[PDB]
C-alpha cells in the first residue's frame, strides 16, 4: 500500500521561496466552502470573486483540507480571464 509518510527536511508552510507558483505571493485566508474536488476561500480578488482552488493543490489528500479551517494558498491571476486562483494550498492552523 502507499503509505503518505513525510520528510522533515522540506514543506512549503516553512515559508519556500525557492520554490513557488506565484511570485512570492502566498496568501493565508480561510476557506469559505469546498464543493466536491474544488475550495473556494474567503478572498475575493475582484466584485466578490471568490478564490477558487483544486483539490489537486490541497495539502497532501483531498479530504485532509476542510471548509472554514485555514490554509495557505498561492493567488495566481489568471491572466486571460482576470480571475485568480489558489496553488499550493496547504493546511493551516489557527
Amino acid at each position: 500500500g502507499a503509505k503518505g509518510d513525510l520528510v522533515s527536511f522540506r514543506i512549503d508552510e516553512s515559508g519556500r521561496a525557492a520554490c513557488v507558483n506565484a511570485v512570492r505571493q502566498k496568501k493565508r485566508a480561510t476557506v469559505d466552502s469546498i464543493k466536491g474536488q474544488f475550495g473556494f476561500l474567503n478572498f475575493e480578488v475582484e466584485d466578490g470573486k471568490k478564490l477558487f482552488f483544486h483539490m489537486s493543490e490541497v495539502q497532501g489528500n483531498t479530504v485532509a483540507l476542510h471548509p472554514g479551517d485555514t490554509v495557505e494558498f498561492s493567488v495566481v491571476t489568471n491572466q486571460r480571464n482576470g480571475k485568480s486562483s489558489a496553488c499550493n494550498v496547504l493546511k493551516i492552523n489557527d
